């Protein structure tokens, strides 16, 4: 009957929201654990055809800093899509950078590193990822980067040039850069420290590096943060121009 309960052992929940869940599940067959996104679709809508569109684009990337893609298929029981990706053991970017990853120097720019040649990789196929954030960037057991997707305010991530009249790989770019800050800057673990720290970031005039963001330990982070969070897109590097730096 359904694909999903026959080859499939529901292991636990990853992710939940009112239009879609990501489950994290163990293949009968080969043993191996993955996690399976299931999205509520309308086979005849634009809907499903930009959602194709997407699963298409996905299942031509090949890259060591990308959830590994493993299967997409429809079931009618209503209609679901399913994506069976790879399961990334060391969960997502949020959870290492709220558990001290600042501390950690060699680390934090190994994984900056591996987000760019994700990004770079993702942007010499014409693509762009358009949320870029860190809990929609996993890592695996041998602590790798693999950008995913985690799809069910949080606008603090998106570019400037993301409104009426004004957008290309750059927009990613700047999203690296309020990722890198918080990789980069200890755990704001109370939202409201959060909205505000990163909407100075975010300011016209200059990004605002707090004042426990001193130019002593973090020069080489500031530079890189700042030029990724130029309000002028053209201002910003490449991910190859960054990591050729
Ligand atoms: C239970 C735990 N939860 C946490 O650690 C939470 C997370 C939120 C913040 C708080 N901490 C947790 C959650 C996920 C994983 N691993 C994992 N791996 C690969 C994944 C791939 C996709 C994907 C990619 C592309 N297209 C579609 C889906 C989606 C989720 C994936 N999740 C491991 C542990």
């Amino acid at each position: 009957f359904s694909r999903y309960f026959i080859e499939f052992e529901e292991l636990q929940l990853l992710g939940k929201g009112a239009f879609g869940a990501v489950i994290k599940v163990q293949n009968k067959l080969d043993g191996c654990c993955y996690a399976v996104k299931r999205i509520p679709i309308n086979p005849a809508s634009r809907q499903f055809r930009r959602i194709k569109g997407e699963v298409t684009l996905l299942s031509r990337l090949h890259h060591e800093n990308i959830v590994r893609y493993y299967n997409a298929w429809i079931e009618r029981h209503v209609h679901y899509l399913y994506i069976q990706m790879e399961y990334c053991e060391k969960s997502t970017l949020r959870d290492t950078i709220d558990q001290g990853l600042y501390r950690d120097t060699v680390r934090l720019w190994r994984l900056f590193r591996e987000i760019l040649d994700g990004l770079a990789y993702i942007h010499e196929k014409g693509m762009i990822h358009r949320n870029l954030k860190p809990v929609n960037i996993f890592l695996d057991s041998d602590d790798h980067v693999k950008i995913g997707d985690f799809g069910l305010g949080t606008a603090l991530y998106v570019s400037p040039e993301v409104q009426g009249s004004t957008y290309n790989q750059k927009v990613d770019l700047f999203s690296l850069g309020i990722i890198f800050f918080e990789m980069s800057y200890h755990p704001m673990v109370t939202a409201s420290e959060r909205i505000f720290v990163l909407n100075q970031l975010r300011d016209p005039t200059s990004p605002k590096f707090p004042e426990d963001f001193d130019d002593g330990e973090h020069a080489k982070q500031k530079s890189v943060i700042s030029w990724l969070l130029n309000h002028d897109p053209a201002k910003r590097p490449t991910a190859t121009e960054l990591l050729k730096s």
